[PDB]
Protein backbone atom coordinates (compact mmCIF):
# COMPACT_ATOMS: atom_id res chain seq x y z
CA UNK A 1 0.00 0.00 0.00
CA UNK A 2 1.10 3.25 -0.72
CA UNK A 3 0.32 6.42 1.19
CA UNK A 4 1.11 10.18 0.66
CA UNK A 5 1.51 12.45 3.83
CA UNK A 6 1.79 16.22 3.30
CA UNK A 7 0.93 20.13 5.04
CA UNK A 8 -1.01 22.52 2.71
CA UNK A 9 -1.61 25.98 3.14
CA UNK A 10 -4.54 27.86 1.47
CA UNK A 11 -4.74 26.92 -1.96
CA UNK A 12 -3.07 23.65 -1.78
CA UNK A 13 0.50 25.50 -1.38
CA UNK A 14 3.15 23.01 -0.06
CA UNK A 15 6.30 25.14 -0.87
CA UNK A 16 8.41 28.53 -1.30
CA UNK A 17 11.73 28.07 -2.55
CA UNK A 18 12.45 25.15 -1.77
CA UNK A 19 12.05 25.79 1.94
CA UNK A 20 8.52 25.52 4.47
CA UNK A 21 7.85 29.18 5.86
CA UNK A 22 5.98 28.07 8.91
CA UNK A 23 6.66 26.28 11.93
CA UNK A 24 4.15 24.23 13.25
CA UNK A 25 5.72 20.98 15.55
CA UNK A 26 2.41 19.66 16.63
CA UNK A 27 2.47 18.83 12.61
CA UNK A 28 5.79 17.45 12.98
CA UNK A 29 5.45 15.35 15.67
CA UNK A 30 2.03 14.01 13.46
CA UNK A 31 4.60 13.35 10.81
CA UNK A 32 7.11 11.80 12.65
CA UNK A 33 4.37 8.87 14.02
CA UNK A 34 2.86 8.23 10.84
CA UNK A 35 6.27 7.69 9.06
CA UNK A 36 8.27 6.27 12.07
CA UNK A 37 9.74 2.84 10.95
CA UNK A 38 8.16 2.91 7.31
CA UNK A 39 10.18 3.66 4.70
CA UNK A 40 9.96 7.05 2.77
CA UNK A 41 9.80 8.50 -0.82
CA UNK A 42 11.34 11.79 -1.27
CA UNK A 43 12.43 13.56 -4.68
CA UNK A 44 15.83 15.08 -4.59
CA UNK A 45 14.70 18.27 -3.83
CA UNK A 46 12.92 17.49 -0.81
CA UNK A 47 16.20 15.87 0.27
CA UNK A 48 17.93 18.74 -0.31
CA UNK A 49 15.29 21.03 2.02
CA UNK A 50 15.03 18.41 4.72
CA UNK A 51 19.14 18.38 4.89
CA UNK A 52 19.67 15.05 6.58
CA UNK A 53 18.82 11.44 6.64
CA UNK A 54 15.25 10.76 8.53
CA UNK A 55 16.15 8.55 11.54
CA UNK A 56 13.88 5.28 12.28
CA UNK A 57 13.44 5.05 8.04
CA UNK A 58 14.51 3.76 4.99
CA UNK A 59 14.96 7.23 3.06
CA UNK A 60 14.69 6.56 -0.70
CA UNK A 61 15.52 9.35 -2.87
CA UNK A 62 14.21 9.87 -6.50
CA UNK A 63 17.06 11.28 -9.27
CA UNK A 64 17.81 11.12 -12.48
CA UNK A 65 21.55 11.18 -11.56
CA UNK A 66 24.00 9.57 -9.41
CA UNK A 67 23.49 9.66 -5.65
CA UNK A 68 25.92 12.04 -3.37
CA UNK A 69 25.03 10.02 -0.09
CA UNK A 70 25.34 6.47 0.84
CA UNK A 71 23.11 7.38 4.07
CA UNK A 72 20.41 6.87 1.75
CA UNK A 73 18.91 4.75 -1.25
CA UNK A 74 19.03 6.19 -4.59
CA UNK A 75 16.82 4.90 -7.34
CA UNK A 76 16.06 6.51 -10.92
CA UNK A 77 12.20 5.21 -11.75
CA UNK A 78 8.94 5.06 -9.76
CA UNK A 79 9.20 1.67 -9.98
CA UNK A 80 12.05 1.36 -8.50
CA UNK A 81 12.01 3.52 -5.67
CA UNK A 82 8.48 0.73 -4.86
CA UNK A 83 10.73 -2.02 -5.25
CA UNK A 84 13.61 -1.11 -3.26
CA UNK A 85 10.75 -0.33 -0.21
CA UNK A 86 10.80 -4.48 -0.31
CA UNK A 87 7.65 -6.41 1.30
CA UNK A 88 6.22 -3.65 3.84
CA UNK A 89 3.05 -3.02 4.48
CA UNK A 90 2.89 1.27 3.98
CA UNK A 91 4.94 3.07 2.19
CA UNK A 92 5.25 6.54 2.53
CA UNK A 93 5.64 9.23 -0.24
CA UNK A 94 6.63 12.82 1.07
CA UNK A 95 6.90 14.84 -1.64
CA UNK A 96 7.70 17.50 -3.15
CA UNK A 97 5.14 18.45 -6.02
CA UNK A 98 6.72 16.59 -8.64
CA UNK A 99 6.76 13.30 -6.92
CA UNK A 100 3.23 13.56 -4.94
CA UNK A 101 1.78 13.90 -8.54
CA UNK A 102 3.71 10.82 -9.69
CA UNK A 103 2.49 8.21 -6.49
CA UNK A 104 -1.33 10.25 -6.06
CA UNK A 105 -2.69 7.44 -8.78
CA UNK A 106 -1.15 4.56 -7.13
CA UNK A 107 -2.13 5.61 -3.86
CA UNK A 108 -4.77 4.35 -1.38
CA UNK A 109 -4.20 6.54 1.81
CA UNK A 110 -3.86 10.21 2.18
CA UNK A 111 -2.68 11.96 5.77
CA UNK A 112 -3.04 15.70 5.07
CA UNK A 113 -2.56 18.21 7.06
CA UNK A 114 -4.40 21.33 6.57
CA UNK A 115 -3.31 24.68 8.16
CA UNK A 116 -4.90 27.83 8.05
CA UNK A 117 -2.19 29.97 6.58
CA UNK A 118 -1.58 32.32 3.60
CA UNK A 119 1.57 31.48 1.97
CA UNK A 120 2.63 33.04 -1.29
CA UNK A 121 4.37 30.14 -2.88
CA UNK A 122 5.76 28.07 -6.07
CA UNK A 123 4.88 24.81 -4.86
CA UNK A 124 1.72 22.72 -4.71
CA UNK A 125 -0.18 19.99 -3.76
CA UNK A 126 -1.69 18.09 -6.96
CA UNK A 127 -5.55 18.76 -7.76
CA UNK A 128 -7.13 15.55 -6.89
CA UNK A 129 -10.60 14.54 -7.42
CA UNK A 130 -12.66 14.77 -4.36
CA UNK A 131 -15.00 11.97 -5.08
CA UNK A 132 -12.29 9.76 -5.02
CA UNK A 133 -11.37 9.76 -1.55
CA UNK A 134 -13.55 8.84 2.15
CA UNK A 135 -12.32 11.02 4.78
CA UNK A 136 -11.97 8.33 7.77
CA UNK A 137 -10.36 10.50 10.40
CA UNK A 138 -10.44 14.14 11.07
CA UNK A 139 -9.07 16.39 13.98
CA UNK A 140 -9.17 20.17 14.36
CA UNK A 141 -7.07 21.71 16.66
CA UNK A 142 -6.81 25.63 17.27
CA UNK A 143 -3.20 27.65 17.44
CA UNK A 144 -2.21 27.62 20.64
CA UNK A 145 1.41 29.30 22.20
CA UNK A 146 3.81 26.52 20.58
CA UNK A 147 1.44 26.55 16.63
CA UNK A 148 0.87 29.96 15.83
CA UNK A 149 -2.04 29.00 12.87
CA UNK A 150 -5.01 26.41 13.33
CA UNK A 151 -5.06 23.06 11.56
CA UNK A 152 -7.04 19.79 10.50
CA UNK A 153 -5.01 16.57 10.36
CA UNK A 154 -7.60 14.38 7.58
CA UNK A 155 -7.15 10.77 6.51
CA UNK A 156 -8.43 9.82 3.07
CA UNK A 157 -8.37 6.35 1.49
CA UNK A 158 -9.30 5.63 -1.70
CA UNK A 159 -12.79 4.96 -2.20
N1 LIG B 1 4.31 20.80 2.87
C1 LIG B 1 4.74 19.57 2.59
O1 LIG B 1 4.10 18.64 3.00
C2 LIG B 1 5.92 19.33 1.75
C3 LIG B 1 6.39 18.05 1.58
C4 LIG B 1 7.48 17.83 0.77
C5 LIG B 1 8.06 18.89 0.13
N2 LIG B 1 7.59 20.12 0.27
C6 LIG B 1 8.18 21.27 -0.43
O2 LIG B 1 8.12 20.90 -1.81
C7 LIG B 1 9.16 21.59 -2.54
C8 LIG B 1 9.97 20.60 -3.37
O3 LIG B 1 9.07 20.04 -4.35
P1 LIG B 1 9.46 19.95 -5.90
O4 LIG B 1 8.23 19.58 -6.65
O5 LIG B 1 10.26 21.15 -6.33
O6 LIG B 1 10.52 18.74 -5.95
P2 LIG B 1 10.53 17.20 -5.51
O7 LIG B 1 9.31 16.55 -5.98
O8 LIG B 1 10.93 17.12 -4.06
O9 LIG B 1 11.83 16.73 -6.27
C9 LIG B 1 11.86 16.72 -7.72
C10 LIG B 1 13.11 15.99 -8.18
O10 LIG B 1 13.01 14.59 -7.87
C11 LIG B 1 13.53 13.81 -8.91
N3 LIG B 1 12.47 13.01 -9.49
C12 LIG B 1 11.13 13.15 -9.38
N4 LIG B 1 10.51 12.21 -10.04
C13 LIG B 1 11.47 11.41 -10.61
C14 LIG B 1 11.45 10.25 -11.38
N5 LIG B 1 10.28 9.67 -11.79
N6 LIG B 1 12.61 9.71 -11.73
C15 LIG B 1 13.74 10.27 -11.34
N7 LIG B 1 13.86 11.35 -10.59
C16 LIG B 1 12.72 11.91 -10.25
C17 LIG B 1 14.18 14.78 -9.89
O11 LIG B 1 15.53 14.95 -9.44
P3 LIG B 1 16.70 15.28 -10.47
O12 LIG B 1 16.52 16.77 -10.91
O13 LIG B 1 17.93 15.07 -9.65
O14 LIG B 1 16.54 14.20 -11.60
C18 LIG B 1 13.29 16.02 -9.70
O15 LIG B 1 13.96 17.20 -10.11
C19 LIG B 1 9.98 22.34 -1.47
O16 LIG B 1 9.46 23.67 -1.34
C20 LIG B 1 9.65 21.56 -0.20
O17 LIG B 1 9.80 22.35 0.95
C21 LIG B 1 6.56 20.35 1.07
N1 LIG C 1 2.19 16.90 7.70
C1 LIG C 1 3.40 17.04 7.15
N2 LIG C 1 4.18 17.97 7.71
C2 LIG C 1 5.40 18.24 7.29
O1 LIG C 1 6.11 19.10 7.82
C3 LIG C 1 5.89 17.44 6.17
N3 LIG C 1 7.12 17.64 5.70
C4 LIG C 1 7.52 16.91 4.71
C5 LIG C 1 8.91 17.11 4.17
N4 LIG C 1 9.80 17.91 5.00
C6 LIG C 1 10.21 17.65 6.30
C7 LIG C 1 10.91 18.59 7.03
C8 LIG C 1 11.31 18.28 8.30
C9 LIG C 1 11.03 17.05 8.90
C10 LIG C 1 11.50 16.75 10.28
O2 LIG C 1 12.32 17.46 10.85
N5 LIG C 1 10.97 15.66 10.87
C11 LIG C 1 11.33 15.17 12.20
C12 LIG C 1 10.46 15.87 13.25
C13 LIG C 1 10.18 15.13 14.54
C14 LIG C 1 9.36 16.04 15.45
O3 LIG C 1 9.42 17.23 15.31
O4 LIG C 1 8.57 15.53 16.40
C15 LIG C 1 11.10 13.70 12.09
O5 LIG C 1 11.86 12.88 12.78
O6 LIG C 1 10.24 13.24 11.38
C16 LIG C 1 10.35 16.11 8.16
C17 LIG C 1 9.94 16.41 6.88
C18 LIG C 1 6.67 15.97 4.14
N6 LIG C 1 5.45 15.75 4.59
C19 LIG C 1 5.01 16.49 5.60
N7 LIG C 1 3.76 16.29 6.11
MN1 LIG D 1 11.07 1.59 -15.95
MN1 LIG E 1 7.45 -8.07 -3.20
MN1 LIG F 1 -3.34 31.53 10.17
Amino acid sequence: MISLIAALAVDRVIGMENAMPWNLPADLAWFKRNTLNKPVIMGRHTWESIGRPLPGRKNIILSSQPGTDDRVTWVKSVDEAIAACGDVPEIMVIGGGRVYEQFLPKAQKLYLTHIDAEVEGDTHFPDYEPDDWESVFSEFHDADAQNSHSYCFEILERR
